[PDB]
DNA sequence: TGTCCCTTTATCTCTCT
DNA sequence: AGAGAGATAAAGGGACA
């Protein structure tokens, strides 16, 4: 017989008792854990099912399934109830962050390497505990930990960076192989190809990384001569989660897209500058044809869906919806192209798809009112919480549809709606704000952090912001949300 | 196999003018 | 407002006991 049935047997059995008490754990959740976290990741969570639920930590299931989806999740659940209260009381840590640090493969590791860390990381390196948070909320964080802890002073000091690009290139995935990497090629990458410590510094900070360096370091010739490519676009494609696979990627398929197709290496840069860029350009050359194809669908308006995060998820969609779309939505093509045009455009297609019918005739949007919501990255999350929240926001807090659908449509357009609903009533009762204040705030990007931190200076007053009324505050976070609060407040 | 670390891709949020 | 940047997650491979 089958060697995993024994195992995927207890699987099962253990998995029937904690969609009990106390965590309740519906399927994807439970699925969640035995893909990634595995059997005992499983087992564990039930083993310690009352230990988390409860005081003293008090960690909701969500936390708990958190820390158990990754590889070791099972040490990590083990070493969050022995550690979460020693890093809270001892290091000053929320238990939000604790739960952050925990939540990646090897989560055992980076608790017990920030417990151990922290402090020779703050007292002679002087980085801030937020920093060291950062650092270690990453698979491998107690490596770069380590390697930060190593590589600060020669990276400062021989090198030139600051501790601030020492952090931002230390948290991601791979933290210790991009620091080391930057330490040797830094020197190669600037005094021999011109470029900026800051540019080397995002060529780094990502996910990749290491890769990243070494392939901009082989490919920046080759690519700056016989392609007449700019440093500029080969940081563009490098720095921007394309990575490695990007820049090799452009190599190849540029002559090809262009000749071919007749787009500019302008064009080709501007798809390869996301994560997956060469799955962008090779869906490109792949179903460009198939969507002009008798029509049809511009080219232009390809490069725009391309040009985006998950372009090729975005393209794939495109090719398959369309038609429904078109057809028995009533939508234009130019609108799909619209839709489709952001980070996530294949959420946003699909969850229109499925929405937009519901959004209009249960709630009573315009089709153009779902397409102006989709058309922004996170474009799903936000009509789904147009969904949920539209009848709580214009019933209990007095807000028009219009108005609803002017928060959410900007990036986090979800984060503003939640937000919004959260905290109007003490913004408008509590300190006199207006309706239409509180919905102008949130009606950009940025919304949440715009909103929370009016509500912050009105409920804890900084001084540094005393000589400047409601009306001004409000003013000022229209304009430039939480940031423009902070600059201001940094000059009282 | 369980655990740890690394790399790629996709998605969501916020900044920065 | 759109380019750029950082966060967060899912997934699969190398590595080792």
């Amino acid at each position: 017989q089958w060697s995993g049935a024994r195992a995927l047997e207890a699987l099962l059995t253990v998995a029937g008792e904690l969609r009990g008490p106390p965590l309740q754990l519906d399927t994807g959740q439970l699925l969640k854990i035995a893909k990634r976290g595995g059997v005992t990741a499983v087992e564990a969570v039930h083993a310690w099912r009352n230990a988390l639920t409860g005081a003293p930590l008090n960690l909701t299931p969500e936390q708990v399934v958190a820390i158990a989806s990754h590889d070791g999740g099972k040490q990590a659940l083990e070493t969050v109830q022995r550690l979460l209260p020693v890093l809270c009381q001892a290091h000053g840590l929320t238990p939000q962050q604790v739960v952050a640090i925990a939540s990646h493969d090897g989560g055992k590791q980076a608790l017990e390497t920030v417990q151990r860390l922290l402090p020779v990381l703050c007292q002679a390196h002087g980085l801030t505990p937020e920093q060291v948070v950062a650092i270690a909320s990453h698979d491998g964080g107690k490596q770069a930990l380590e390697t930060v802890q190593a590589l600060l002073p020669v990276l400062c000091q021989a090198h030139g960076l600051t501790p601030e690009q020492v952090v931002a290139i230390a948290s991601n995935g791979g933290g210790k192989q991009a620091l080391e990497t930057v330490q040797r090629l830094l020197p190669v990458l600037c005094q021999a190809h011109g470029l900026t410590p800051q540019q080397v510094v995002a060529i780094a900070s990502n996910g990749g990384g290491k890769q990243a360096l070494e392939t901009v370091q082989r490919l920046l010739p080759v690519l700056c001569q016989a392609h007449g490519l700019t440093p500029q676009q080969v940081v563009a494609i490098a720095s921007n989660g394309g990575g490695k696979q990007a820049l090799e990627t452009v190599q190849r398929l540029l002559p090809v897209l262009c000749q071919a197709h007749g787009l500019t290496p302008q064009q080709v840069v501007a798809i390869a500058s996301n994560h997956g860029g060469k799955q962008a350009l090779e869906t490109v050359q792949r179903l460009l044809p198939v969507l002009c194809q008798a029509h049809g669908l511009t080219p232009q308006q390809v490069v725009a869906i391309a040009s985006n995060g998950g372009g090729k998820q975005a393209l794939e969609t495109v090719q398959r919806l369309l038609p429904v779309l078109c057809q028995a939505h009533g939508l234009t093509p130019q609108q799909v192209v619209a839709i489709a045009s952001h980070d996530g455009g294949k959420q946003a297609l699909e969850t229109v798809q499925r929405l937009l019918p519901v959004l209009c005739q249960a709630h009573g949007l315009t089709p153009e009112q779902v397409v102006a919501i989709a058309s922004n990255g996170g474009g799903k999350q936000a009509l789904e919480t147009v969904q949920r929240l539209l009848p709580v926001l214009c019933q209990a807090h007095g807000l028009t549809p219009e108005q609803v659908v002017a928060i959410a449509s900007h990036d986090g357009g979800k984060q503003a709606l939640e937000t919004v609903q959260r905290l109007l009533p003490v913004l408008c009762q509590a300190h006199g704000l207006t309706p239409q204040q509180v919905v102008a705030i949130a009606s950009n990007g940025g919304g949440r952090p715009a909103l929370e931190s009016i509500v912050a200076q009105l409920s804890r007053p900084d001084p540094a912001l005393a000589a400047l009324t409601n009306d001004h505050l409000v003013a000022l976070a229209c304009l430039g949300g939480r940031p423009a609060l902070d600059a201001v407040k940094k000059l009282e």
